[PDB]
């Protein structure tokens, strides 16, 4: 078995190997990359996402989210308070202001320490989940807006035609902006490209050990666990690396820098934070190996998790027993 310890692997594809996306995901899996739940892909030196980022200030963040924490430093939940719209230009200025800027620090390790120590006492503002793309239309390789769709994957594998579309999303982050512990909708893969700015630190649990995270989460968020048998789908819970280590949960961490891709694999729980002003683009995708995970994915039916239009068909085809209950939670 390749990568039995479930370490996060880092890949350096050549320009030749960067031509066929599907083939390269399959190659990574042949090397055991999926065991970690997360991989990093450094693009070949000849590749570029776009020519410059000079003209992005006019993108609108229609609903910036202020991330307000409750709990203790290592075990907290966060809720999103909607703020008034602002442009990327305005957001970047806000990120760099004395109230929100990255503090002085020695290295990534020191900054991580300051994150887990102090995150709960601040409420950073995240421009998340903005439909759109920053890839140049002429970028042919690993262009997240030109991937084969999940609907076409399901059709190719299962022979059923379904409605739905699959498009990327932009994330504008600042110091301490946080993504809570989650897997993807229907335990899909995700791919995330850090277009510009400061880094993003990631924590991941190997898919083979995801249920150990869930069990600990039920213990740490006992009211939430009573409200819903899949409350991590709400994407509100944070658990620090110190807490995970105390409770023997296997995990890994890695920091993503501008110009790098991360791939999350089916049922790879991940969480993390941004180091300072940045812009990422991410999209879900599927492979044939995903199908069995989609059939087994937990679902939130309490009403909180509320997701896209396109998830309907996935639940309807892959999880027909669950469909009625799940849809009641959507409606
Ligand atoms: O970048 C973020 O805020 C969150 N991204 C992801 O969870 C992902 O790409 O799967
Ligand atoms: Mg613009
Ligand atoms: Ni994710
Ligand atoms: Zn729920």
């Amino acid at each position: 078995a390749q990568n039995p310890n479930c370490n996060i692997m880092i890949f350096h594809p050549t320009k030749e190997e960067f031509n066929d996306f599907d083939k390269y995901i399959a190659y990574m899996e042949s090397q055991g990359a999926h065991r970690a739940g997360l991989a990093k892909i450094i693009p070949p030196k000849e590749w570029k996402a776009r020519e410059t980022y000079d003209n992005i200030s006019e993108i609108l963040i229609a609903t910036p989210l202020q991330q307000v924490a409750s709990g203790r430093a290592g075990v907290f939940t966060q809720y999103h308070k909607k703020k008034k719209a602002m442009t990327v230009g305005e957001y970047r200025h806000l990120a760099n202001s004395k109230k929100y800027q990255t503090p002085p620090h020695q290295n990534f390790e020191d900054l991580e320490r300051k994150y887990w120590k102090n995150r709960i006492y601040n409420s950073p503002i995240y421009g998340a989940d903005i439909s759109g793309s920053l890839f140049d239309e002429n970028t042919k390789q690993w262009n997240l807006g030109h991937l084969g769709t999940i609907q076409d994957l399901l059709e190719k594998e299962c022979g059923v035609v379904i409605e739905g579309v699959n498009t990327p999303y932009l994330y504008f982050g600042m110091w301490k902006t946080t993504f809570a512990w989650h897997t993807e909708d229907m335990d899909l893969y995700s791919i995330n490209y850090l277009h510009l700015g400061e880094p993003k630190t990631w924590y991941v649990v190997p898919p083979e050990h995801g249920q150990r995270l869930e069990r600990l989460a039920r213990e740490l968020f006992p009211g939430s666990s009573r409200g819903c048998g899949a409350f991590l789908r709400h994407k509100v819970a944070l658990i620090s690396p110190t807490v995970l280590k105390e409770n023997g949960i296997p995990f890994n961490r890695i920091t993503q820098e501008a110009g790098e891709f991360m791939v999350t694999f089916p049922y790879g729980y991940h969480a993390g934070f941004n180091h300072g002003f940045n812009c990422a683009e991410a999209i879900n995708f599927a492979t044939p190996r995903w199908i069995d995970y989609g059939k087994m994915a937990s679902q939130c039916s309490c009403g909180e998790a509320r997701v896209t239009f396109s998830m309907d068909a996935f639940v309807r085809i892959l999880q027909p027993e669950r469909y009625d209950l799940w849809k009641r939670g959507q409606d």
